[PDB]
């Protein structure tokens, strides 16, 4: 099943070294390509996941994870292919311009130095894209698994399962990122600003949960929010598009049929009292004629569905398999993370502000450097000024990275001295 799912997407783009593992640890055909290693890794993760969560085990998580893996791999691989084509064309254009300049003593020395700097930058970029290509499949596994398995987890168990996943990636010799983060890699600053202005909590966990809620295009999202603030933030996010509803209301059939005819976003309250009338809609068993679904006793033809519930105590059978289960329930790990964050923001706001501003400035510097590189490559298909500006931006980025590396030991010492306070408060 996994092989037929992953044999449609180009995976065999990077090198692979065959690891030495036990014969009992492998399940598919002997390791010859990327696909068998990916399947072995993900089935080992599935077994370890069902061992950790401790009854029959539904294979729906496997299908959801395989679909999300396909989507993440195709999107990230397409983006990396465009970036690699762009840097290759840029290197070719730079080599042609250098040859033309050398064909036609201070100016010659400056041109030679600029060409050498451009060649060194191109070599460093080639190494960077090579590392990114080797890293790509590992990051895609991390992201899709995080999307389809880690929704209903608190922070500590989520981190432990991520540790298990990177250990499994290391065992089958598939490289990944030592400092992976969903927010930094697949969320930009504009979505962060949008989420925070809509009324979201400043903690990272609720941001991640909202991200996997709005990045689940296959399964319908389930929200277990006892404090019911996600209803308000979704209302603020969607504006007038929200149509709030619950099973307690009598006319839910009329409201849903009007909504699906209009195509509005619907949020359902009281998730513990589900009615199977919309089981066709939550399962997306449509018929293509025009796309039609059968709801109730009458056939009905940009519609989204959300489920909201304030019951942290029962999820209906087969709904938990047809939904994306996320949680907004505070636990001991959440308490520890929140008190750590508030302690950090109350002891020294200058260091936190400097770190955040440095990260944002590095991102803006990278964006400006990419824009300037695209502009100069478009102009080529003058040069010294753009090269000097790019060198200055790279030097500023390196200085900010060095400052962050030097301040990282201070953060580690703070964590070491404040774990006592964290465990005491818990």
């Amino acid at each position: 099943v996994a092989n037929n799912m992953v044999d449609v997407v180009p995976m065999e783009f990077t090198d692979f070294i065959v690891p030495e593992v036990n014969k009992e640890l492998v399940f598919t055909e002997p390791i010859q390509t990327i696909r068998d290693a990916v399947v072995n890794i993900l089935i080992h993760f599935d077994r370890n996941f069902y061992q950790k969560m401790k009854n029959p085990r539904s294979p729906g998580y496997f299908i959801d994870g395989l679909r999300a893996l396909v989507k993440l791999v195709t999107a990230k691989y397409q983006d990396l292919q465009e970036n690699q084509r762009f840097v290759n064309v840029g290197l070719e254009k730079l080599n042609e311009s250098v040859l033309k300049v050398n064909e036609l003593l201070d100016r010659s020395i400056s041109l030679v130095k600029s060409l050498t700097f451009e060649k060194e930058r191109w070599l460093n970029t080639t190494k960077q894209f090579s590392k990114t290509s080797q890293e790509l499949i590992g990051n895609c596994i991390i992201s899709s698994i995080y999307e389809t398995y880690f929704g209903h987890l608190n922070e500590r168990e989520r981190g432990d399962m991520l540790v298990i996943l990177k250990r499994l990636l290391g065992k089958f010799a598939v490289k990944y990122d030592v400092n992976y983060r969903f927010i930094d890699y697949l969320v930009t600053l504009d979505e962060k600003m949008k989420w925070l202005e809509c009324g979201l909590d400043k903690n990272d966990y609720f941001l991640e949960n909202m991200s996997i809620v709005m990045n689940s295009q296959d399964a319908v999202p389930f929200l277990l929010d006892p404090s019911s603030h996600m209803i308000t933030v979704i209302s603020n996010y969607y504006g007038n598009k929200t149509v709030l509803l619950s099973f307690l209301e009598e006319g839910f059939v009329k409201r849903l049929e009007n909504a699906v005819r209009f195509g509005s976003v619907v949020i359902i309250q009281d998730g513990e009292f589900f009615d199977p009338i919309i089981s066709r809609l939550i399962s997306r068993e449509f018929n293509h004629a025009r796309v039609t679904v059968e709801i109730g006793d009458h056939e009905v033809d940009d519609f989204k569905l959300f489920i909201h519930s304030c019951d942290p105590s029962d999820i209906p059978i087969f709904l938990r398999s047809r939904v994306r289960l996320v949680h907004f329930v505070t636990n001991k790990e959440s308490i520890e993370t929140r008190i750590f964050d508030i302690t950090l923001t109350e002891e020294n706001a200058e260091m936190q502000r400097k770190r955040e501003d440095l990260i944002k400035l590095n991102t803006e510097y990278r964006l400006k450097l990419k824009n300037l590189e695209k502009r100069l490559l478009e102009e080529l298909n003058e040069l010294m000024v753009t090269l000097n500006n790019l060198k200055k931006e790279a030097m500023n980025i390196e200085k900010k990275l060095s400052e962050s590396e030097e301040f990282f030991p201070q953060f580690d010492n703070l964590v070491e001295e404040y774990s006592i306070i964290g465990k005491h408060s818990v």
